[PDB]
């Protein structure tokens, strides 16, 4: 079975949650793990002028998310809300929701957050986007029971990098039970 | 694989759906599909002097959940939320919660609704508690994207009947596919 | 203008909660604030035996929520619902939404977790039933610290943990927060009603 | 007070129900309303190669939010979201964030969709992130029917279909809901703030 991991970080926040997500993916036997950021929307002026940290990831296309079986999305809380550079991407997959490429696949989300809250809100109203594309939604439950997530308030810990893992793994043995 | 219709109706619109999700459920091959209501919490009396459709499926109890592999769940449109009574038996489900006995499963949710909205609402205010539990969420997509639905202004149409019946058989295949 | 603070405890965390609104709402001078509780649906003997904490608040009737200017909804969170006691109570407010009675009156809404998930859900659903209502949705945002009454979780409303075991009880950081959202409610209700 | 609609729209539905908010807010005197639209992000020749509609609402920058009592935002539903262009607009309101700016101020919402799935979670979406910025969010009920300008959806805000064609245009009965919506928002900034 194929997992992408896409992600989109500013700050490398969500960057280090998914490389614990894809570690965690590779745990099981017969997934196929490939980690792809959505591209930075702010030119490279106004993104260094707020302090981002460039991202190196591959850049994936809105239509490459049909190869996979599995998608786990990260994002920034924003307001309670995914990022404007994840909305924007997932804005650009109409041709895939046309031909109901993403139908039935498995979709989980994490996310990253100060501390105000706002971090199930996030990972809630990206499942709605998912639902659209007729994906099946993946909770991590009582291993937020929506998905993994790190609170910075002002690098995550190690127990949030491990349910990040757990996530990966959890999703990943899914998709291999549903997809070989 | 074992699924469970498990529904709330005050005046028989979500009965007729729970019987179309059945019936599309009970197209699969290796599905051994049963109905259920959750108890009327309004004492008789009252549930007459507001005009309501006497139940007459099996009652099932909260811990009785665990038993399936699937778990379609239908429920009026009150406020935008679920009923009192389905949210009632679903506060009595602390005891599956902490012992991690829906882990894992299937869950999906149908819903009814006067013209005025709130459908929308209601089905992703469910999801929410099933994520709690840790169930697999299954949107139907574009076959609401979120869950079959009736509107009634002032009988399910044919249609909104073949939408319910697409859910029962969609969700009852991958219970079979995950669990034989 | 008339406050009606309307909760719903199992535990006493969110009636601690309550008081602590109103006790917020009370120093506005012209708001009358009144707390009460939505009905107990479990039978008396399974709700003691499940450790329920016995209260003075007097009983609400769906009705007389017509009566008020703003009404702040507290509810524990139940798998990121409201409770099955507050849903059920506002199930019977259909002869009030039919007649418009509570259109365009202020409402806000308070929680408590036990281990914090959940509680956004808990309160955003809520507001959903209550925008039903054509009520106007007041959420806390992240007020000014110099309006806090003591020095120092969600925009959305104030809430508290009870610990996973329940035995937590609230903090005077998490009072003050809901003493806040009183008092700032009471605040508009007066503003837009006298 | 001043009223700001803010809004996007790709084809032009947005465009127009936000003309008729503004039409409503007008008929309060003391009501100054004005019409903005957030930054189209699409290249230009994507934009029109895609049969986007040009538009002659002035752009609006994010400092410039802080200046209104009242601010009802427009947004497509985009599989029940905001657009992207409105999220990445609302994603530099930071520094309002943090300074306050926006606490307190009145809010509401109003949505276009192809076939009706998502409107609701698109408003309910939105509103998330006007709670973070404290802002005091109005839904718009079931109002009574008196006051609609045209004899006879959600109750969370005025919406549209534009098919899933996209070329189906509000209808009369969507656009008096659009300008009751206008008018309830500019009569509450007023009552608050002259
Ligand atoms: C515009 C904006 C809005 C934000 N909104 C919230 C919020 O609602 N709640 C919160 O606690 N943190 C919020 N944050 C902080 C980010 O969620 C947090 O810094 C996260 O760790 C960043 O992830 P990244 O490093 O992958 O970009 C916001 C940040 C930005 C830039
Ligand atoms: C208290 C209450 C609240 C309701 N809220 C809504 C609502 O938010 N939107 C709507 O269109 N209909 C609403 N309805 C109407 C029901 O959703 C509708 O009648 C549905 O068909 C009933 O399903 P049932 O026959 O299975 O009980 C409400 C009904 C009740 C009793
Ligand atoms: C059925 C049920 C479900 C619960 N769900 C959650 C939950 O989703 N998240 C959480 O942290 N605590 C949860 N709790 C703990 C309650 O939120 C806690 O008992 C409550 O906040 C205490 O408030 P009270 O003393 O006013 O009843 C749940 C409790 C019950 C009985
Ligand atoms: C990427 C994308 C996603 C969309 N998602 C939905 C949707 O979830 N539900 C729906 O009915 N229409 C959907 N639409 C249709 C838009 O809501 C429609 O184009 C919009 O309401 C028209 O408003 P405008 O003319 O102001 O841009 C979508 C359109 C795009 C481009």
């Amino acid at each position: 079975a194929k997992v992408l991991v896409l992600y989109y970080s500013m700050y490398g926040h969500i960057e280090t949650m998914a490389r614990a997500v894809a570690e965690g993916a590779s745990k099981v036997d017969g997934a196929e793990v490939v980690v792809k950021r959505v591209p930075e929307t702010m030119p490279p002026q106004l993104f260094e002028k707020a302090g981002g940290k460039t991202q190196t990831a591959p850049v994936a296309t809105p239509q490459e998310l049909a190869d996979y079986d599995a998608i786990i999305f990260g994002t920034p809380t924003r307001f309670g809300n995914m990022s404007g550079q994840m909305r924007t991407f997932l804005d650009q997959t109409g041709g895939l929701w046309a031909s109901g490429a993403l139908y039935g696949k498995l979709a989980s989300v994490f996310s990253s957050t100060g501390t105000g809250g706002g971090q199930e809100q996030t990972i809630t109203s990206t499942w709605t986007t998912l639902a659209h594309h007729g994906m099946v939604i993946v909770p991590i439950g009582y291993a937020t029971p929506y998905g993994a997530t790190t609170i910075a308030g002002g690098q995550p810990s190690q127990e949030e990098l491990s349910i990040a893992r757990y996530q990966g793994e959890y999703v990943a043995g899914l998709a291999v039970k549903l997809n070989g």
